[PDB]
């Protein structure tokens, strides 16, 4: 039998790169418990064995800060083994938690562990399930750290004057015989005078080399000496005792063993066999308390007898497998670094090894454990009404720090010393918004009248949320996530200007109301409609960044799917200048002037900005335009410092530090950093060394080739104290858009850097001056984003870039595409047409087809309306030429037309019939096939042939086939139609057309529909006889052919319109009628029919169709029906039934009559759109013959021709009618072109609402 | 590949009874499909296959042995009978070893002390004194703050113009103690008397708790975030002009509420402040919740202030007859007409149930869920919407998974506006009372606000509320309403709440503490739309 | 030797109480994960197969809040499906998750499932781990929510 074998290492591994990987798995839920709780119970038990001062240098909060702070040297050697034993059990956990594999069993398994690895050993062998491994995993990571505990005090008790000295307690000699080393001791002991606790002792013995353990002194001392120096001798950077009987004792273990009950010592039984390394042969079995305490004693009290493991593995199985089948391979699964000393005997002489790994696949992480997706932003800046203008400014690299202008209010008479009055000005700078006035206010449902009362900066920020909205092709109540009631707001606001302060002129209810300070956010749900949470923040120069954090904080809880996170800063009034200017805070300069040997302060900057974040998995699924990927936000305060106003430098680098823990990322893989920057002397400085502590430590540091950049848009629009933080996110955010580092303004050209930052590019840490290349490539660019307050508080936010998802490119099988528009007003309209034009003008190789779903699927359809359809980009653009030219959709639309679906009879049939659609969407054709199997299962054959065969026309097909098929094709076009939105308000079909008009309106379901029809004509197969009737169209009033119908015995089999009737009646009568007829001038048709409905060739089957009626569940209608039989209309239970049924197989179908009817009792105006439903259009000819050539008739299908022009015309003029379409539906079977494009933003009607 | 999944353990046919051919996951859910949907479910055939399947195979092996059977809905009792021709048995098991707690989610929120400053009040134990006869405290203005006989002027078209008189102001606002916190006392006049008093209410509730910073692992500074909710402040950033130094805007905008008592108290963590306006200080709980439950810190200094004390606020709500033009709020009855103003400071200090069990904390209760949405589809912001409030009431009992007859007492937002309470009070019926006969058999509801006795917070209302309740659980005792008179009647909106078995205390009500937790629902509305919800249990006996 | 027979049953089971039962567990994490992601899954797939009326008044965010619904007939007979064999799952999946047994094994087992139970019974058998057991089983539930919607429409 063959057999696996689990290894163990000891300490002497290096673990941090596995436990560096272990602690960034995604899909595990056992292991990240297992982190979890193995830091919870460490954390709680360092706290009573470590004194004050030793405690604070290393306290953590989580498993990740614990490994930074591992590396740093601010742990103890006791941390290392308990973390050394904690990455074992996570790497075990890991590959059978990930390869899906049966756990390690009683009778296929061995377990061994080196040197303190058999704690692992032990908890792995106790264990019958990954679930009931993880508590006692959980336990032995804590006895770990216990037994660490233990051998760092029995390192204090022997050298006191070795808390420096961890220098190496062991070193390995090659080529040294145990009992000549044991002479050797004893004789250096005796001679220099050693104290018995002082002497070395082997700790391992191998077979070629023995470990010697001790004080580093005497080991040292021992080791460079005579007769030593032929060996070769290495340290082992171990720094506890170990492995020595005579400094340890049992008491040691029961010490080790005391937090560790178990009610019944059998709790956990043994179940996996355990081999001892220090004997070599397989431990009697116990429970599990008896196995760790086997495992410390043979940690602290023996040998390491690797000699006695290499003998005594293979003659273990040896014994074994020779009773089992034969001598059989030993799959060896190790932890750390004896894998291939095994073989040496392993695989002669003994048996073989091998290894593996495996895999299922899953879902995306949770709400947690995953990132955001930033999918748009908007805003405003200095001189920058759009992003656009924002990065044309960054590029070219300038600052537009100015004074307030003339128009408003004039500096030079308010000049006054200190302010002990009111209204005394002592300040002049300032970089405000010139376009605040501007708003459309009926866009948002706002009287022009209250525009003027509300708070600027809400305005602002309505038009730039409705922005953003638009640039991510978000709709509410389309997609899971944009329900309303899960999307929130998170604003972040400090001051507010002429929002609650000055207002004087009146006060009415309308003053306080909407605008305290907590309905920005609530006056955008109010707006928008997000019934989701609501909040504002005042953190004051944090304030937008930290809001962003509690949105993020929001959707990792699961609060909200979609989150609205944003920022304003207003100065509206700047009264408040005076005060801030008096003792040097503020600046008496330009702008702010970042970090250099120039910095006097920072200049008051206004603005807006709007991202809309989601989880990184909601915007993967709705297609969504990712900008970038936020990894972690971090809060803290530097609350020990000699004042809030002081930044404190190491509260910043714990920040920084912990957001670098949390994303588990490299300071190497951080391309740019966005400082703060504040602008002041000392205010940068401490930024600086913050940042070159956590990012460039040094020279010859991590930085090589990769070059680090830094900057701020402080520099280029000034301190926004607000919107500082959304500001610098949007600078990052369209940095990586157009792959460029912007010039850094901060230093002049014949300036110099600030001599506290000396050697910046020593470090490979620079300042561009000029725009600089920053490629998108394989590898994401990270940025680091900050953000500090004179209230002390510190926020970090780190950026990544977006992945490359696919994009399936592909044909669109439509030969032409509709671009759809819409607007409040007419304005707004001529604006938005404008827009559209010249982007396509300037872009004109963009994608028709994404362009089409863009402006149908990803856009709200608002009163006004326009369409185009064409078959290029060109075509297009000279179609909205002319649209601009006419001025289509300036006037107000005018009310809804009623939709009537008109359904086609009998004589409309054609081989290939609805192929077209069949082959364009996926809804259609399972439709079409779920009516296929079901007229089988009622009885007859399948008629599916007809509609994709292109062969066999009347010769092979009967009655039931043919009248089946067009009653499906009809049947599946209402469902089709009724996807995309279209809701018929009345039916009326022809002769075969009837049925699927009462389908349509709800009398019948579709079994009933398919049973009636085939009933039917199954009757009509079996009972009558084919070709003995004929009809007859005749261009002629019905009371012209009295007498012609009343000599020759022929019948009126349809009126079709005012002067066209059809007769029908035997050959012989209807020949003699022809010949009558055409006597006398009149025009006729003849038409041959194999049978011939609504005449006398039916009366047989009346009878019998009417008892098999009777089984047929006739409903209510829900809509309208025209009945040419009954001549009128239906809007009752019970006129529909068995009876009705039967006459309107037999009796004449009035069509015109049922048409006239309906228009004078005003049900259908000649402004109805009459969508004909049907294989090919011919109640189309009867309503214009009958009603005027002032009704639209709207046909779906024809013999020869493509769908599209018909399918978009009927789309286009349901749509332009002022009805709703489920664009989503037309756009879906076509995955190439479902991808965004960037469009230009709303056309505002702007006006300017400044208030005197 | 197909196989991607194979099968492993045999799979039996219900519609045959016979062990099917080992296949991989698809090509085996296609049968499962098959069968249910094709054929015939024949439970004969099963019983005479499934014994004869394990002859064939067990005579094979030792013998044929017992058959444990594991269930998940029924069919059991069959099989037994069935099979005592031979072998058969049933199952049952929890028996792994406990764990750490669950962690910083997935786990309840313990509240280990308060504090607060309330009308009349400078303590809790004179909050309580005053519930506990049913006292309102409705008040005129002092000249302390002002006195209107020197704003006597015919209609205030002009600036700072008065229109209403009322208001529940503190008396005690002046008082501090500067040295304590290492203020100067000539800094102590220009900080903001809501400052002062909320930096000792926080100290007074860190006494309460016995918590001393940097001795536990919960208690390390970097690990305590202060999370704040003001909407109004008064004679903090824009009145004062007597004196007006450059240390007047600085250090008070309002971020400097939870800044200061971070500098003062040396805490490290996160800070924050929330405007929501009247439900601003149980949103702010709520942060404090998600912080916890995400793990950005150990403990949370949970808070709000609300200060008139510059009183312009007056004239801009009583011009759509939103105010009182008398007493106190007098919440839902027959004689409704507005709310009173009132402010006050309120204190709480939060961790996590585990964290507070190991420190030996005193928790005072927990608390179970956290919820806030929006009444956006509305006719207007101002105007409550039922459906959104019960929305977030059943987001609430959802999120617990407790039934509404585990609630002994809600404490209602009870706006006092005549409609107002209205919209509320058909919400709470829906939500915990829906009908006569319903759930309700011996288990009575109580509902109040202590908005009847102190007024309307504006900003205190959530925490005012949680500290009410909170001193409910610990004196044993459903409080008196005191917002109908013994001679006034039940608003006729609410005919026969009784018969709900919905009741109103008119005189203290005995509320024993047993072995079953009381459960109390807190509901906090807003003018601009937030509704917020917060569930609070009640503490073990550890 | 002895057998174990895993049985798992059809819709006409009340599966309400039981399924509050598992919202409610604490110390389980695989329980948790199936929950969380067979919501989602569900969640993801009502929107393509439900129209923009019915699918407003069966919006759910988490499970409990499905749970609840259905109650209250906000629901359709096709989550009834759905939400029998979360139930089946999760319940195996908590018993196996709380005893610490060896899961079940080929050669000591046998599965069965009646009307409907079948798709839970499919799920178990094909893995060898509560581990591999996982995405199979959100898989399955989804499947279940398929055949649901199948029957509404038939």
């Amino acid at each position: 039998q063959s057999r696996q074998l689990f290894l163990f290492g000891d300490q002497t591994a290096d673990f941090v790169p596995k436990l560096r990987s272990l602690l960034s798995v995604q899909d595990s839920p056992i292991l990240a418990a297992f982190l979890d709780q193995s830091h919870y119970v460490v954390r709680a038990q360092m706290l009573q064995s470590m004194n004050t001062v030793d405690h604070k240098l290393a306290r953590t909060a989580d498993l990740r800060q614990m490994v930074q702070k591992y590396v740093d040297g601010k742990l103890t050697p006791a941390f290392r083994t308990a973390l050394v034993c904690l990455c074992q059990l996570g790497c075990f956990i890991r590959e059978y938690e990930e390869s899906g594999n049966m756990y390690p069993q009683p009778s296929d398994s061995y377990v061994l562990g080196f040197c303190m690895g058999s704690l692992a050993a032990v908890a792995v062998s106790c264990s019958r399930s990954l679930s009931e491994l993880l508590p006692i995993a959980v336990q032995t990571v804590l006895i770990a750290f216990r037994l660490g505990l233990c051998a760092l005090e029995m390192r204090d008790r022997v050298d006191g004057c070795s808390d420096d000295r961890g220098d190496p307690w062991s070193t390995i000699v090659w080529g040294l015989d145990p009992q000549q080393a044991r002479d050797q001791i004893e004789v250096f002991c005796r001679t220099t005078n050693v104290p018995q606790t002082r002497r070395p002792w082997i700790s391992c013995i191998s077979k070629n080399a023995i470990t010697l353990s001790g004080s580093p002194s005497t080991l040292r001392a021992f080791c460079a000496m005579p007769q030593m120096a032929q060996h070769r001798t290495a340290p082992i950077p171990i720094c506890l005792p170990a492995h020595n009987g005579a400094l340890f004792t049992q008491a040691d273990i029961t010490t080790i063993l005391d937090t560790t009950p178990t009610t019944p010592w059998e709790q956990l039984p043994g179940q996996i066999p355990y081999i001892s390394h220090v004997t070599g042969n397989v431990v009697q079995t116990s429970n599990y308390r008896d196995l760790i305490e086997v495992a410390l004693s043979e940690t602290l009290l023996e040998q390491v007898r690797l000699d006695l493991v290499e003998t005594g593995l293979p003659r273990l199985l040896q014994s074994r497998q020779v009773k089992s089948v034969t001598i059989v391979p030993f799959l060896t699964r190790m932890n750390e670094t004896m894998s291939n000393i095994l073989p040496d005997s392993f695989i002669s002489t003994e048996t073989r090894t091998d290894t593996g790994r495996a895999i299922p696949a899953s879902g995306r992480p949770g709400a947690g454990k995953c990132k955001l997706a930033i999918v748009s932003m908007s805003g405003r800046f200095p001189e920058s009404p759009t992003t656009e203008s924002f990065w044309d400014l960054l590029y070219k690299g300038l600052d537009v720090c100015k004074e307030v202008p003339r128009r408003r209010w004039d500096i030079n008479t308010h000049v006054d010393p200190s302010g002990k009055a009111r209204n005394k000005g002592a300040t002049k700078w300032g970089c405000w918004l010139d376009f605040s006035g501007d708003f459309d206010p009926r866009f948002f449902g706002i009287s022009p009248k209250e525009a003027p009362q509300m708070d600027p900066a809400q305005r602002m920020a309505l038009m730039s949320t409705y922005e953003a909205m638009e640039r991510a092709g978000l709709v509410p109540d389309t997609t899971p996530s944009t329900q309303r009631d899960r999307i929130g707001v998170f604003h972040g606001v400090t001051s507010n200007d002429w929002m609650e302060t000055n207002t004087a002129q009146n006060i009415d209810t309308y003053f306080i109301t909407g605008g305290n300070r907590g309905f920005i956010p609530g006056r955008i749900n109010f707006c928008f409609e997000f019934a989701g949470p609501s909040y504002t923040n005042d953190t004051a120069c944090s304030s937008s960044l930290a809001a962003i954090h509690l949105a993020c904080n929001s959707l990792w809880r699961g609060d909200c799917d979609t989150a609205v996170a944003g920022g304003t800063n207003m100065i509206y009034t700047p009264d408040g200048h005076t005060g801030l200017d008096k003792g040097f805070f503020l600046s008496r300069t330009g702008n702010c002037k970042p970090y250099d040997d120039k910095a006097d302060g920072y200049c008051r900057a206004e603005g807006v900005g709007t991202v809309f974040i989601k989880r990184l998995e909601d915007a993967l699924a709705d297609n969504d335009p990712i900008l970038g990927v936020i990894l972690d936000a971090k809060t803290n305060h530097s609350a020990m410092s000699e004042s809030m106003t002081r930044p404190h430098v190491g509260a910043q680098i714990d920040n920084m530090t912990a957001a670098l823990n949390t994303t588990g990322l490299h300071p190497n893989d951080f391309s740019y950093i966005e400082m703060h920057g504040t602008g002041t002397q000392v205010g940068d400085a401490v930024e600086m060394e913050s940042v070159l502590s956590v990012f460039a430590p040094s020279e010859t540091a991590r930085k090589a080739d990769q070059p680090l950049f830094v900057g701020s848009a402080k520099a280029n629009v000034g301190h926004g104290e607000g919107v500082s933080g959304v500001t610098s996110l949007i600078k990052v955010l369209m940095m990586m858009q157009h792959d460029t580092i912007p010039p850094h303004c901060g230093i002049k050209p014949g300036s110099k850097i600030n001599r506290n930052f000396p050697d910046l590019g020593a470090r490979n840490v620079h300042i561009a001056f000029e725009p600089k290349p920053w490629p998108r490539t394989h590898t994401p660019r990270r940025v680091l984003i900050n953000n500090f307050s004179a209230a002390g508080g510190n926020t970090a936010l780190i950026v990544e870039d977006a992945p490359e998802r696919h994009w399936p490119t592909e044909k669109d099988p439509r030969s032409s595409h509709i671009v759809a528009l819409s607007a409040h007003v007419g304005a707004s309209m001529k604006t938005n047409l404008e827009r559209l034009h010249q982007y396509l003008l300037k872009n004109p190789h963009t994608d028709l087809a994404q362009l089409s779903y863009t402006t149908t699927a990803r856009r709200w359809h608002y009163l006004h309306r326009v369409s185009v359809t064409g078959a290029s980009v060109e075509e297009v653009t000279r179609k909205l030429e002319m649209a601009i030219q006419n001025g289509d959709g300036v006037s107000r639309p005018k009310s809804k037309p009623k939709i009537l679906f008109a359904f086609t009879g009998q004589g409309s049939q054609y081989a290939t019939m609805g192929k077209q659609v069949y082959d364009a969407y996926p809804s259609f054709r399972e439709d079409l096939e779920k009516f296929d199997r079901l007229a089988q299962s009622h009885g007859f054959p399948s008629f599916l042939h007809v509609c994709t065969s292109p062969k066999g026309d009347v010769e092979e097909m009967a009655p039931v086939v043919v009248q089946l098929a067009i009653t499906c094709l009809q049947m599946a076009l209402t469902n089709l139609m009724t996807s995309f939105g279209i809701r018929p308000d009345v039916t009326v079909g022809h002769s075969l057309g009837e049925f699927a008009a009462l389908y349509a309106a709800g009398v019948l379901s579709a079994s009933d529909v398919v049973y009636l029809v085939g009933q039917r004509a199954e009757l009509l197969q079996e009972r009558c006889q084919r070709g003995t009737h004929a009809m007859l169209a005749v261009k002629a009033t019905p009371e012209a052919l009295s007498q012609w119908i009343q000599d020759h015995d022929c019948e009126v089999a349809c009126i079709n319109g005012p002067e066209d009737t059809v007769l029908s009646g035997t050959t012989k009568n209807v020949a003699e009628v022809q010949r009558a007829m055409t006597d006398n001038g009149i025009k006729c048709t003849l038409l041959k029919l194999p049978f011939a409905f609504h005449s006398a060739q039916v009366q047989p089957i009346l009878d019998d169709f009417e008892a098999l009626a009777q089984g047929a569940t006739f409903a209510k209608p829900q809509l309208l029906i025209l009945s040419p039989l009954l001549r009128t209309e239906i809007h009752e239970q019970g006129v529909v039934t068995p009876s009705y049924v039967a006459q309107h197989c037999r009796h004449t179908v009035d069509m015109a009559q049922a048409l006239r009817s309906a228009r004078e009792k005003g049900l259908i105006d000649d402004k109805t759109l009459v969508i004909e439903l049907g294989p090919k259009p011919l109640i189309s000819g009867m309503v214009k013959m009958t009603l005027g050539d002032k009704i639209s008739t709207l046909p779906t299908l024809a013999p020869n021709k493509a769908i599209w022009p018909s399918l978009q015309k009927i789309l286009t003029s349901v749509y332009t009618g002022g009805w709703d379409i489920n664009w989503k539906k037309y756009h879906a079977p076509f995955a190439s072109s479902q991808k965004v494009v960037d469009l230009p933003s709303y056309g505002w009607d702007l006006k300017d609402y400044y208030i005197p």
